[PDB]
């Protein structure tokens, strides 16, 4: 399995896949896939080198950002569900999966983020409960 | 992005990711990530070098197969929602995504599969429609 096949495996992923490096208090993105651009509504040019905190908008009082911050500082994987907002403003429920990985090229730990949209299932459970 | 990061991105994927090659009427597997092992219940040793039609079991009557065979022969991506069964026999709705790709290393057309489990979503919508 070569890097070309691996790259196309990433581009064919249903969930969004991003890679982010740490720059102090903010971890900025260095790679986004096509699934991330359609999920968030942003393009690769306007999403690189910026922390993914913009997806949270002003909904900054969530339990996930705290567990995410603690796990990354300790090199621990974590999975949290966050309420994020697209460029248009639509709110989508994101089952984010962060995995710190060690790049042997520069011996720098990078962070991989898998974004899965579960907003449709959350709306189903709420609608069935109201019935 | 180097090849080590791309491999870690595949191993961290929630959905199952596999790579298969064409061997006539069959399309045997050559790579299986950890997600495909937990989702299908079959180990890498069992699922390798065999076509993925075994997940269908006895439910081989699905119109998605003819659409899959058409897309792979015409080198076109395809997505189908099929009824597959794990090793325990528990049925699960698999949103399969096949993307034919040309490996420049050997000029052989490989096929990338993305298995997404949507079992409960189908159950929830079915429960919603019956209540409506
Ligand atoms: C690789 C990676 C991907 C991330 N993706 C998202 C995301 O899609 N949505 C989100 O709300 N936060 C995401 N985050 C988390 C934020 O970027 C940020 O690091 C986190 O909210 C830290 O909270 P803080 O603002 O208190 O420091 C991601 C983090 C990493 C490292
Ligand atoms: C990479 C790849 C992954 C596949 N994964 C599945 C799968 O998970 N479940 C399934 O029912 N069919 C899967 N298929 C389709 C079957 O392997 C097979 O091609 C299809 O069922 C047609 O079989 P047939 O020739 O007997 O009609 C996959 C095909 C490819 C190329």
């Amino acid at each position: 399995i070569n890097a070309q096949l691996l790259q196309s495996m990433v581009d064919a992923s249903n969930d969004g896949i991003v890679v982010a490096e740490k720059e102090g208090d903010d971890t900025i993105l260095i790679y986004v896939n096509a699934a991330f651009e359609y999920l968030t509504g942003y393009s690769r040019d306007e999403t690189l080198y910026q922390d993914c905190r913009f997806l949270q908008g002003d909904d900054r009082d969530q339990l996930g950002r705290a567990r995410i911050r603690k796990a990354m500082a300790e090199g621990r994987p974590c999975r949290e569900v966050l309420r994020n907002y697209r460029k248009d403003g639509s709110a989508f429920w994101n089952e984010l999966s962060i995995t710190p990985v060690k790049s042997d090229f520069d011996q720098r730990t990078y962070f991989i983020g898998i974004q899965k949209d579960v907003s449709r299932q959350v709306e189903l459970e709420r609608e069935l409960a109201e019935l």
